[PDB]
């Protein structure tokens, strides 16, 4: 099969909750379950048709055995469904979609689901096994420990971004200008109904139906903030992604599978892949994966109508756009992780699902998402 | 490409350590690093040639950001290497190999490594985020919580095995006879040098060069033990797999990649896949995945020379053999997880690597490994 | 020396804070320090004159080394001051005063301070030393563990009170009537300025100057509440004492010491002592200690103008009054622990200090306070 | 009464166990129970005659409600018995005896028990109440937190001793010579049967009948050790007291009570008291309390036949002896806390009970014990 036989037939996501707020105490598996129910409904695919699932999640500690399996069975899929979880840090939700696409192209399955999820609010603290040391010991926070602290450099992802920003003269002022644009774009998109196709609401009693993060902004305060990660840094709490909860899922099949069940293909796969570099330099990895997947698709930069370059920090889209010569009016046009937030296992799936829904038929979209350890995932789709 | 273009060029593993013993306080990332270095040496592949890695690991809590990445960089691979972790419970090490095979068949990479790892000794305890409730709360053990307790039935994997055993009249005595055979087969294999090709030793100061579990047996005591999981049960500490630490890796390429680099293919891929059923019934899933992968390879039961059916409990090989009509003299002939131990992320890779080394040229081997949540992975290879 | 040579020259207390409210995160040592500064100021005694201190505190875990010493040095006393802490559960603050009185009567010191303190809000959770058990373990709440759970019966103090209430036909209705009277008396006393002599305020920024608990009442809801401790119980959250934070201190000397420093004796000691019975029956112990200290003072029930019978539960003053034939109009006339709250190490000192301030000159007051394990302290003073 | 009317009629103690060794996991209340039963048996006093108890214990966290009460009821005393715990750090066991003596002299009771206890092995770790902070927090060790760290200087008691040693030229070599003498004196006393009168054994299954610490010595290694507390320090693990478990109790009455019950007085009280100085200087406090209690008894240094100056560190007896001009052949003649160990709540009672048994009729003994926060207790008795 050619890669273009792989089609997306549905996509949905939860709202993104703010840290310890809307989805406080809501396990990641609940979020994933509701996103998957939503995606299957969007696809008009009954859960019993799903043969296999790949779900990204980075720090599922204390969510119980096989949280990806919990999601799939919770969404009503049959126990015959095959399920795997993947962790590629913030690329997890995209890599899950890639793995699903690979088994479809090899005709190993016909109907598959994929996506990503994270509850950063529910990440626990750790105590090591064995003898508690005389004199006491640290209760370890799983978020920096397994999520956000670089092992090799022993500094947070944001401090890595400070390094890249200084090296490439990406100023505090440019980062704040970009952050403001992201917040304003997120608000405009919500007002225009842009997310209506892709959002499913949750009851928690309250009903959560809107992204929580993007109203949490004070434009006048942004240039006044102190550096958040290093003493002479440029990255701040306003121009960095936030800690968040959410899930995003897609339903994928082959052209034959769609015909067989009378489904409407929403988009098709053109290319996917990954690139990596030094851990501290994850911020430049999207600029390497993008040419790689363009080449796989037989396309050039001018052929992409919309870019989703995950806003890990304002630093990353800024580096990527300037280094590759991208038009900012075609990049992250409905906001991104700086203003919508960043449940790390979710975001890679969210930005792909967003392109599936928001591209006009015929248009091509490219998503690129950097990840801890120095990587980035890339993916190109064509709207149908 | 055809699946038969996918070839294994190397395989290696650490010894398996017993719980809180040989590899006590040794992070999973150290174990995986040494297994990966060993596999690359076995393949005569310089680490700089590795383009992508998939590594299985089930409960990596508190091992730091991106433990699979830590392994790959620790082993000397270039920062350009693409890395993903996978969790399919005890099938993780096998599913990783499958994912690697898929991208090789699609010509998305040429040189890939895959495997699995677990340090059960280093799994931590959890405390949830937020208010410790008045009256106190439970400090949670990550091993049952994220590893071994079934979410849906709220019983341990061994209690699930008790259920399957009683349903299908797999007696305590049959389970004990199988357990004794496994311990004896493990000791005989060690004495005969069977594992010399696949083992790499580790310095921990001690040198660990031998599987620690298989000498921890008293044959006369085995029929005297009480049930380990349920009051009227048949599963015991002796006829159940143990808790362990270890890692296993393989190096994979295409027939063209092997030619290009002057490498000797050891084995080729014939088929891989997965099946699943009700979570409590994971023990019967290997009996479903085996016919599935036989059909994918165009083979019958008689065409397989060696079976590796992971010994999660003696129950599982016994059910599988009697349901499919397998010859026990061709099943788990050098022992298995009851006597060698079961680092859950490792075992699916171990049993495939074992077939790569121990099959005679021209022979075909089938590996099947059940997993929490109701699944099993399957794989068939042919020795060259 | 006769006991009547022992005189009180000052007394002060903090407001009582509600659980995890006004004094949340304020260590017990801060509360004790401010109460002791206040008492010394009330006495017109410079801190350098204090020779010895006894301070009651029941659960000082994690308050650091020698919290009683911390209080004394924090209040400005010289390092030459001798300091001891005592724990007699809820009798601690009274027993501390008794011990101080004993060394004054023996002329072993001339100027001493005594009192009680507790921060129930700051009591920690416990994890035992050594190997954390496989499968997890309980994080133990210090409040029930070291404060409120009876060791012998393995039930809470309130469940003990249910037992005594049922045995002596002290009804739910009588307990609620008493609880209402306590809340109304507390409010009336605050409005009338009754506590103005004895209270010192604290800055925490906010200024805490009033008892927090006594406004936390809904009179209409009281008869509607469910039992709080046992399924068919009579004790409820409204008619039981609450969990609270506070400290109370007194300054004591001999008649000669007062003359020497030109101090005004506020009251003199007539008798003190203790009685005890079966742990579950602590509620009847005040009725035994009262005749004991009356006999020591050469007095009868009619000779006491005011009674302070600590309101551990409404059960306890009710039992005591009816069994001894006391006039309720002379008992706990300005409220008590049901409505003002009950920092367990404090209350014994509070009720004595209250009598020191609120008796008219010439009048005699008797304080009696039951305690976990089956005890009660008693004390009689004469206002001067 | 005169102080000389107060008589000791019995004394006993557990062996002292080494940290996490003989009495590992044995609650302090068990140790105190057995010591109290033993003392009552030594006195030939039936437990039902005991009217009141004072028991010292410094860090009873997680030992349950009212551990002193648990000891008294566990020993078979009547529920009518009045019970109080006291904490004066390492003076607790002595101050308890003082408090008992005071109420006997005032004729408030006739038959009283007193002593001290500690299980340092069972001291727990602490987690504060409320939100675990983002980023994690310290699991606190109760031993330094509530036992051994000075609050004001934020250094351990051993670091305070380093300060006193350097200020007064008490050399490493002098401290080591004293430590060696203590270990040798302890071994000689054990061999000579010195402790046979005062020890009661315990079943834990093992029988513990001997002090565990004094054989844990290597004389040749002592001068080779590194400082234990400060980089340029003189205090080492060998010349400092150790962490230990144990309990010691006495039975006390008046000359009239002894006559009434046909008991033999063993010793009489001559004086008791306390002194204090700056917290870091607790090591010089015994040199202040000794002249104080000598004056109270109308005695001089030459009138004392045996000194028990608690060996918190070798520093403390050395300072005391040279400052007061004491004859070392009369000081700690059967070893002390450096070689026998130092359960902090126990030791003040142990050294007084030891004098009760080991003094010859007509001899006078003085005990002095320093304590955290800057204090020392002192006591003088006369053997009958
Ligand atoms: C490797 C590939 C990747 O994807 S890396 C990305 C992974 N994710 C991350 O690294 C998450 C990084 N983010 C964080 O760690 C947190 O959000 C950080 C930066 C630490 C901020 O947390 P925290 O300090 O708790 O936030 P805060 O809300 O209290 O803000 C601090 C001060 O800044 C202000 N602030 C914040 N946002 C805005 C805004 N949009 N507009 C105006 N002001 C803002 C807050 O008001 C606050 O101010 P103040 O100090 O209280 O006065
Ligand atoms: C879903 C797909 C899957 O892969 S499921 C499988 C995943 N893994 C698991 O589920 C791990 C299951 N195993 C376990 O949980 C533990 O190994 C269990 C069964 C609990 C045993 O742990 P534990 O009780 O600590 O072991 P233990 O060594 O103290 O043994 C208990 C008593 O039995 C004995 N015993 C043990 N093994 C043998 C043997 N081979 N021969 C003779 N005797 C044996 C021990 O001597 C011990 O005896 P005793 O009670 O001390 O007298
Ligand atoms: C041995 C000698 C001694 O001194 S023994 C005494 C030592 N101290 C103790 O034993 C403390 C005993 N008290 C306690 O343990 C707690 O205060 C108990 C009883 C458990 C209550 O705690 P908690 O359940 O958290 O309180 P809550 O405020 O949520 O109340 C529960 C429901 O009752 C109500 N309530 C309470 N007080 C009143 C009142 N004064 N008037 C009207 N209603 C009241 C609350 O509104 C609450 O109602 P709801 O269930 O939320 O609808
Ligand atoms: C304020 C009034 C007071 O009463 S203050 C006193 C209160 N109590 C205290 O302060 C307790 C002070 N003691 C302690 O904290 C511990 O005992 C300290 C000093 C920290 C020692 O603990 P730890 O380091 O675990 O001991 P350790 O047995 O491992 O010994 C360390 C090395 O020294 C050696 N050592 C020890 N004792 C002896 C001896 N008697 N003869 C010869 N050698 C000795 C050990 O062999 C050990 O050597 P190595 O480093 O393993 O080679």
């Amino acid at each position: 099969r050619p890669i273009t036989d792989v089609v997306f037939v549905g996509a949905a996501r939860t709202p993104i909750g703010s840290f310890r707020s809307a989805f406080n105490n809501v396990p990641v598996t609940v979020l994933g379950r509701e996103a998957l129910k939503g995606a299957l409904k969007n696809a008009n695919v009954k859960p019993s048709l799903v043969q296999e699932a790949f779900i990204g999640v980075v720090v599922p500690s204390n969510a119980g055995q096989g949280p990806a399996r919990q999601v799939v069975l919770g969404a009503g899929c049959d126990v015959s469904t095959v399920v795997t979880a993947v962790n590629k840090m913030s690329a997890s939700g995209m890599k899950a979609i890639a793995c699903a696409a690979s088994i479809l192209q090899l005709d190993l399955q016909e109907m598959v689901v994929a996506g990503g999820m994270e509850s950063m609010s529910c990440v626990p603290f750790y105590l090591p096994r064995g003898e508690i040391p005389f004199g006491g010991t640290k209760l370890i926070d799983g978020i920096p420990r397994d999520g956000l602290n670089d092992v090799y450099n022993d500094i947070l992802m944001g401090a890595c971004a400070d390094k890249v920003a200084k090296q490439f003269a990406i100023t505090r002022e440019e980062q704040d200008k970009y952050a403001i644009l992201s917040y304003k774009r997120s608000a405009a998109a919500w007002k225009e109904g842009i997310f209506a196709k892709e959002i499913i609401p949750l009851e928690v009693t309250i009903t959560v139906e809107e992204d929580e993060e993007y109203k949490k902004v004070n434009f006048e305060k942004i240039p006044k903030l102190k550096p958040a990660f290093t003493s002479e840094g440029s990255v701040t709490a306003a121009n960095a992604s936030t800690l968040n909860d959410g899930a995003a899922m897609v339903v994928m099949t082959t052209v034959d599978g769609a015909k067989k069940h009378g489904l409407k293909p929403l988009a098709r796969m053109l290319a996917y892949g990954d690139a990596a570099t030094h851990p501290i330099d994850f911020g430049i990895a999207p600029a390497s994966v993008i040419p790689k997947v363009l080449k796989l698709a037989g396309l050039q930069i001018k052929d992409i109508d919309l870019w989703e370059i995950n806003e890990a920090f304002a630093v990353v889209p800024l580096y990527t756009m300037k280094t590759l010569g991208l038009d900012e009016s075609k990049v992250n046009i409905h906001g991104g992780a700086v203003s919508l937030g960043h449940p790390i296992g979710m975001s890679g799936a969210r930005i792909v699902g967003h392109l599936v829904h928001t591209l006009k038929p015929g248009q091509k979209g490219c998503a690129a998402i950097c990840n801890g350890g120095g990587g980035a995932g890339g993916m190109i789709i064509e709207k149908l």
